[PDB]
């Protein structure tokens, strides 16, 4: 299996779009980086899952909950082009008057009114949340996490409940254990960069 039709297999063919266009606006071709490809479709899939089934009850209280129902704990920013996703950012910096971050995040929590900004790596844990934080210097909460099951979370605040968490990083495990299977692990292990 190419590491190419592994990533088509493996996720959602809508984040698959979205990442296929993403790399050729910005010049690359996802035939060539299949790596960054394979690691676009895992960002952008673990903010999506970051996001499912969290709703806001009537008490303002964190639900969960598994499009019909409104009250969505996230906005996800991650995603859209940077028009509207700097649309969105301004339109709840002037609804909820939090301060507008100078870099994109990748959610907003309406529950704690933080963005946060996810990090998935398959290098030692606080490599990416130092390459993030030195980038934020700071209201914008970090949150990462690896192929290994450790996360980091700035002041260790995992913001989600242990289960949704747990979907993540069960997400993660099953994409290591495929790719392993399939002798494309020990590349995509390699390629990434700060
Ligand atoms: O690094 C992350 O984990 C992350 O979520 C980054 C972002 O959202 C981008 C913006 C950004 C840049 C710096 C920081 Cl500290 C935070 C966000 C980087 C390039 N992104 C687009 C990317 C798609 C593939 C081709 C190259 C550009 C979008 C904005
Ligand atoms: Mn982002
Ligand atoms: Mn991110």
């Amino acid at each position: 299996m190419a590491m190419e039709d592994f990533v088509r297999q493996c996720f959602n063919p809508m984040i698959v779009e979205l990442a296929e266009k993403a790399m050729k606006e910005y010049g690359e071709d996802p035939k060539i980086e299949t790596n960054k490809f394979a690691a676009i479709c895992t960002h952008l899939e673990v903010c999506f899952m970051y996001s499912d089934f969290h709703f806001i009850d009537e008490r303002g209280e964190s639900i969960i909950v598994e499009n019909a129902l409104l009250k969505h704990r996230f906005e996800i920013i991650e995603g859209r082009d940077r028009i509207m996703a700097w649309t969105v950012v301004n339109s709840i910096c002037n609804t909820t008057g939090v301060e507008k971050p100078k870099f994109l995040p990748d959610l907003y929590d309406y529950k704690e009114n933080r963005f946060i900004e996810i990090g998935v790596t398959r290098r030692e844990v606080h490599i990416y949340y130092l390459e993030k934080a030195n980038k934020i210097k700071e209201k914008t909460h970090i949150h990462i996490f690896s192929f290994t099951g450790e996360e980091m979370a700035t002041k260790a605040d995992y913001t989600l409940d242990e289960e949704s968490r747990a979907r993540i990083k069960t997400r993660l495990f099953t994409i290591r254990q495929e790719m392993a299977s399939r002798s494309l692990w020990d590349s995509f292990r390699q390629s990434e960069r700060g």
